[PDB]
DNA sequence: TCTTTCATATGAAAGA
DNA sequence: TCTTTCATATGAAAGA
């Protein structure tokens, strides 16, 4: 009953994750960087019908907000599925462009497995939900990530933008990926005996016995829980010694 | 009066020549090579009568000889001036694929021109008139180069083929060059006040004074006459302290 | 809609 | 006429 036990480390009981520890980011751009607005591109009824529930989902979890900016890029309607229901992608590549690089330290998936030693061979892993918009974006940052938002028969003002880490920002992955390392560094130490992997929103957590990788893997939920993640019930591999991770099968040690 | 001083040595006077010394040309096949036997490409009228004053020609002068071989390569019009009268240019690639490759010995026109002393700046540059056609050409390897002419209202048989060096055979300027240097050798030792380069059929006799390259000429050409070279008249440079040689400009000792 | 990268296609130019 | 090399052109595929 592992969901039963952590209602708030699961997406699907917890709600909407906030890094409550994590300062709100503030990202510098480069030394002669201007704010750059491009028009929204015209879209059909259908896409914006399709896209307009995310939308307004995102305006009541407060991941939206109203806004007024210098800076402006497209939001592109995207059907995922064989033919059907659109989902909202910003094209920030103007933003991207402007904003000063930060070093890549998220390891390539080759070497962060190359950590997983052979008595370890009892497996957990977990899929962070929404991940970057668990991480809070400082006001002052907030305004560079704006698109215009309309509703033909009578619309809200007109730019949006985000509150937290956005879906296509270059440097989402890595800001992620070190925050949660900062956040779980008191749990590495308190449980020396087990093997964390991180790669962005998906973690491993290894044990040598199925108990260590049982009590190990509370201990993880609790933590994540309380920290402000959400790990996703549904996906989650709980204390097998065969698990899908990183498109690689872990098995005997193999892969 | 140049040309009247040695009548041998010019083509304007002396004919055809024919490098009486060396012995008729052996051309080695490749290991594995088998005959070619390429059917001529059909050709119009007006090519063939442009291209046959050039053959009946060649045949008159013996480089051309009718054959039967089980090698044949064809035979192409092309057209030099801006739009008239033709000249036959036989496409030997299949031919020169099968031919055992030889060290090219040929100099590069930028090395060979670095023998040139700042002391010697009376220059003369010769021109050899139909060089390839004047080395012989082994009967053994005559059937290598034949080709189809007709002649529709009433053709001589069918193949002819070359009885010396010929044109698009890819070791032709190599072992021109070879032998011209076997031939000259002499010359080089009886002279060793003077410089001589040589480029195939290009070349250029250079002396420290007007007499010395005055004299050094005359013993030059007289070599070649009798040697069965022949120079073109029209084109020579005599004892100029300026001259055009292999697309440079000699004067005061630059390029 | 745009941009960027990489593969496949044409085409021109030489030469025998 | 054929072959070979190199440049210019399209086009497809990804992704934000």
């Amino acid at each position: 009953t592992w969901l039963s036990d952590f209602p708030q480390a699961w997406a699907e009981t917890g709600g909407m994750g906030l890094a409550v520890r994590q300062a709100p980011l503030i990202i510098p751009l480069k030394a002669t960087s201007t704010p750059v607005s491009i028009k929204q591109y015209p879209m059909s009824q259908e896409a914006r019908l399709g896209i307009k529930p995310h939308i307004q989902r995102l305006l009541d979890q407060g991941i939206l907000v109203p806004c007024q900016s210098p800076w402006n890029t497209p939001l592109l309607p995207v059907k995922k599925p064989g033919t059907n229901d659109y989902r909202p992608v910003q094209d920030l590549r103007e933003v991207n462009k402007r904003v000063e690089d930060i070093h890549p330290t998220v390891p390539n998936p080759y070497n962060l497995l190359s950590g997983l030693p052979p008595s370890h061979q009892w497996y957990t892993v977990l899929d962070l939900k929404d991940a970057f918009f668990c991480l809070r974006l400082h006001p002052t940052s907030q305004p560079l990530f704006a698109f215009e938002w309309r509703d033909p028969e009578m619309g809200i003002s007109g730019q949006l933008t985000w509150t937290r880490l956005p879906q296509g920002f270059k440097n989402s992955p890595t800001l992620f990926d070190e925050a949660l390392h900062r956040d779980l560094a008191d749990f590495r130490i308190q449980h020396p005996d087990l093997i964390l992997l991180q790669y962005v929103d998906d973690l491993l957590l290894a044990a040598t016995s199925e108990l260590d990788c049982q009590q190990g893997t509370r201990a993880l939920l609790q933590t994540l829980g309380n920290l402000g993640y959400r790990a996703s019930a549904k996906k989650a591999q709980i204390c097998q010694k065969q698990v899908k991770y990183l498109g690689y099968l872990l098995k005997e040690g193999q892969r």
